Parts: structure tokens; C-alpha cells; sequence
């Protein structure tokens, strides 16, 4: 509350983190389906059913652009991308394993990186 702060945890060091978390994730064998945005000419029903499109490519314009007010809204970003991915693909294909392998990947890393 006013003039009553809990001790200022060390947040410098979060954009140089995230982008690392990022680099990591874009250079997975399994981030293919995941690099670039959907195109949405070309795959039907993705526009209207995906309120919010996200995509690797994406967050890495917005955080670069000083886009990203704090860390959690760079998560929210990255957990998009795998709640997309399930909301439109079977577990069983390819791409929702995918989504599956990649957000254990990055929960791991994040945890490990700031919890």
C-alpha cells in the first residue's frame, strides 16, 4: 500500500532471460509449426475460431520493441502459442505432440530460470 513496499526483487536481467528462453525454444526440432504466424488465407477455420493468434515470431518482434510491460506478459504470449495449438489440433498428430513436447520445454526452463 502507500509508502509500504515488499523488498524490489532484481528484474534487470528479464528481457536478456526471456530472449534466451526464446532462442531456446525457436531452435527446438520440434518449434516448426510454431515459428511463423498462421496463415490464415490458407488453413481454414483458424481465423475465426483463434481469437488470439501467437506465434514464436511474434513474441520475438514484441519483445525486442519493448512491447512486453514485465515477464509474466511475456509467459502469457508463450503459453498462448500451446493453448492455440490445442484448441485446434488433435493430441494425436504431429503438431499437438508437438505443442505438448514444447510446453513442457518451456515450463521447465522458466521455473528453472526464475522460481
Amino acid at each position: 500500500s502507500m509508502s509500504v513496499k515488499k523488498p524490489k526483487r532484481d528484474d534487470s536481467k528479464d528481457l536478456a532471460l526471456c530472449s534466451m528462453i526464446l532462442t531456446e525454444m525457436e531452435t527446438h526440432e520440434d518449434a516448426w509449426p510454431f515459428l511463423l504466424p498462421v496463415n490464415l488465407k490458407l488453413v481454414p477455420g483458424y481465423k475465426k475460431v483463434i481469437k488470439k493468434p501467437m506465434d514464436f515470431s511474434t513474441i520475438r518482434e514484441k519483445l525486442s520493441s519493448g512491447q512486453y510491460p514485465n515477464l509474466e506478459t511475456f509467459a502469457l504470449d508463450v503459453r498462448l502459442v500451446f493453448d492455440n495449438c490445442e484448441t485446434f489440433n488433435e493430441d494425436d498428430s504431429d503438431i499437438g505432440r508437438a505443442g505438448h513436447n514444447m510446453r513442457k520445454y518451456f515450463e521447465k526452463k522458466w521455473t528453472d530460470t526464475f522460481k
